[PDB]
């Protein structure tokens, strides 16, 4: 332990140069919180404290500094020169620092990052993301509405042509937007190169039956780079621009598939499927970072949509403060997390037009006309749990937007009259929530959603959706 | 919940067809351990259920007391083409984030023969590695380089030359050290390569480098490889990859893309899944059996106590052994049946201690090492080989070098004296008194308050 990487009070965290983050933390037995948070901030950056030498100038520094202790709390705060990151906007490796072997320190039985600052100088590093739920949208050519989707139920299982009819039928409905399984590959029950071809034949049946585009969002993580390219461009050899998004599983796969789809796709949605991220995340396991933590960085290395709950709703208690905590960092110009405010943006916090665009926003108002070249652009949640037809207007009074993907398995699936008819549920209970008309009343005309308010008031689903 | 995953009892689970895995299992408070485990089986497989075949996942056992659960889980499930995250993906995914399950540690996996055939394992081994430094038996030495981030390249590259001069076999970079404008990355390989010129025109030796690859993106990492490919001599350098924070497909594609260069998994941010801490995730154990099936050649662990030795034994045997127990799980790691005599043989020899050649090279999943960090030292390297039971490490030594008072170039030969010591059953104080980097080191590692101690990976 080395009394350098303790600064209590620095001026100078706050002038652009620094990473800030919040850790609960709490040494073994016998050691010190102060003591382990100089462990903590050297193995996170430096590892050892050297007066003389080094690369810096002699008026600079690279130590990550400890600049503020709540002992009573168990929290402290860690300031990272962000200099000391990988250049190229390199997320894994801001990881690799700070969420990488301190969370193996036996000495440290508490290692919890539960916030993060980006200063806009850091920002300008950083890619962001840059096709969003409004590209989709476009796309698709709807306006406001959240887009509705669908996981395919059983998960893993069907052929090729099964899910792709499952998909069809979703679509067929008015659906918008289907996911492929996290971990629904090359299966030799269900082909890669089958499925996306099955796939690119029902929407080609949907499209000319309705008129309507639509996507489906393939899952491409892979075993290795290479095929998870060979697929990319499989995809975009089948099916038309806008109608596919990239669905990588970001844990597992890892930060450096996110951004290599990120920078070789950059105009296709890509889908962070967070599985795995509970290890991380969970409030059960002391060591880790939090779901908001998570969103900040898949947001900073330019995920276009990350899912999250749903806010409480549906499930039975369930806070709605996290999901909505997430669905903010993810979407808004200014958010805020347990610790630090966030300004999505690389225009100075006192710039005019920067102050009217968050203040129009809190308004309702989009903040594209600040430029993409200076905001950080939007990422959005991508809902999994237990909604319906008799919950997707609860769900958007309490998250706040109409800024998200639902991907609903049972709320769609189980519907008495089957899932094209569940799909027609779900958007006639939108229309009945947008038109302020209850949903028995809007239901009189409509046997897609007066069937689905018998049913999803009562059944008990034999499979429950569950969390992603 | 659904009954159909639940299938106690059931013998086909045996049968060659299934992955098993033991979780450590609870409930949220209200949930039957039961319901729980028919829920996780659900979905890290098929998620509901609906001519002879099926891909559903089985629990096949459950222990209340204890709170363990043994799934089955049919590997045709899997993605081909030997895709490792989509195995994590699976049985390490949501079953994660599901608030109903407020204990969910995979404690144990099993791989079946016909399983191991269809991925990868290792291909470059240490005992490659030794061929290259010339040497045999020996565990091969090295360090990491302190103050860990901030040196120059020159500076870094220095303490290179340092360490090697002393009779140090390799040296990794830090696991984030990258393209900091500070120490640039080309500026990096190319002094490296200087340092290590220097000392193979003064002693004759051949050196070892591992470069922190981990990028921003695929191609970047693919220019740094390359890169390194064309600064480096064949056999110099190792690739190291954070393989938890830039993802398992990075090692996987460095394993196929580089097969002829040692892989170094550089294990940080495990310990989010595999503390005891953590009642999410899954075990040191089972982390170190998927590097090995996605053909790391070699895993961090620690020093076995040198705290028990359990788990750093346990991840050393399962790294590089035929034939290696998990707390749940035996484990052969070879595609040949069970019963084959040869492969018998094969596993009594080795649990004998004795060399087997009864085998041939393409049935067997080739072996990964332990990576040792740490506090080691000359004081303890005896201790530690003793207690792995194994010379088949590398060791990643910082303070155990750099501290020794007459510099790191004599720490790097007291490590050297000390394995001579322990080789030669001469005690230190005997091997010592002829050898003064030695004696220097048994005098000062056994007081020394260390400023900057090492830390665990
Ligand atoms: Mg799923
Ligand atoms: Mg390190």
């Amino acid at each position: 332990m080395q009394k350098e990487y303790i600064q209590i009070g620095n001026p100078n965290v706050f002038n652009g140069q620094y990473m800030l983050a919040v850790f609960r933390l709490q040494g073994e037995e016998g050691m010190t919180l102060v003591d382990t948070a100089s462990e903590v901030a050297a193995e996170s950056s430096t590892g050892s404290f050297v007066k003389i030498g080094t690369a810096t100038a002699f008026s600079e520094s690279l130590d990550a500094l400890v600049y503020r202790i709540d002992e009573k709390n168990n929290l402290v705060w860690i300031a990272y020169p962000w200099r000391i990151f990988d250049r190229g906007g390199n997320v894994q490796n801001i990881m690799t620092f700070i969420a990488g072997n301190v969370f193996g320190m036996a000495s440290v039985k508490v290692c919890k990052i539960l916030d993060v600052y980006f200063p806009p100088q850091m920002l300008v590093q950083y890619d962001g993301p840059e096709y969003t739920i409004d590209d989709m949208r476009k796309y698709l050519n709807i306006q406001e509405r959240p887009i509705f989707g669908s996981i395919i139920k059983p998960k893993i299982g069907l052929t090729s042509s099964e899910y792709a009819e499952l998909c069809y039928d979703f679509w067929s409905g008015g659906g918008d937007f289907v996911k492929n399984d996290e971990p629904q590959a090359d299966q030799d029950f269900c082909p890669y190169d089958k499925m996306v071809q099955d796939v690119r034949h029902a929407m080609d049946r949907v499209e000319q039956e309705t008129g309507k585009t639509k996507v489906h969002s393939f899952n491409i993580s892979s075993s290795d780079y290479d095929t998870m390219i060979k697929k990319a461009d499989y995809i975009q050899s089948m099916m038309k621009p806008g109608s596919y998004a990239f669905l990588v599983d970001g844990i597992t796969a890892g930060w450096m598939a996110i951004q290599t789809i990120r920078r070789k796709y950059p105009n296709v949605f890509l889908h962070f499927h967070r599985a795995g991220h509970g290890a991380f995340t969970r409030d059960e396991n002391p060591i880790g970072y939090t779901v908001p933590v998570l969103t900040k960085f898949a947001r900073l290395a330019g995920a276009s949509g990350i899912h999250t709950g749903t806010a409480g709703i549906g499930k039975m208690a369930g806070s709605p403060k996290e999901d909505v905590m997430a669905a903010r960092h993810a979407l808004k110009l200014y958010s805020e997390g347990d610790y630090f405010k966030q300004i999505w943006s690389e225009i100075p916090e006192k710039d005019a037009d920067l102050q009217l665009a968050i203040q129009k926003e809190a308004e309702g108002e989009d903040y594209s006309n600040l430029g993409y070249w200076r905001i950080t652009k939007k990422m959005c949640p991508i809902i999994s749990g237990g909604l319906n037809p008799l919950l997707i207007g609860k769900f958007i009074d309490t998250v706040g937007t109409q800024d998200f993907i639902t991907t609903m398995g049972a709320g769609v699936h189980s519907h008495p009259m089957g899932t094209k008819a569940g799909a027609t549920a779900v958007l006639q209970a939108y229309e009945a929530w947008k038109q302020k008309i209850s949903l028995e009343d809007y239901a009189k005309d409509k046997e897609e959603l007066r069937a689905a308010i018998q049913f999803y008031d009562k059944h008990e689903e034999p499979s429950p959706d569950r969390p992603v």
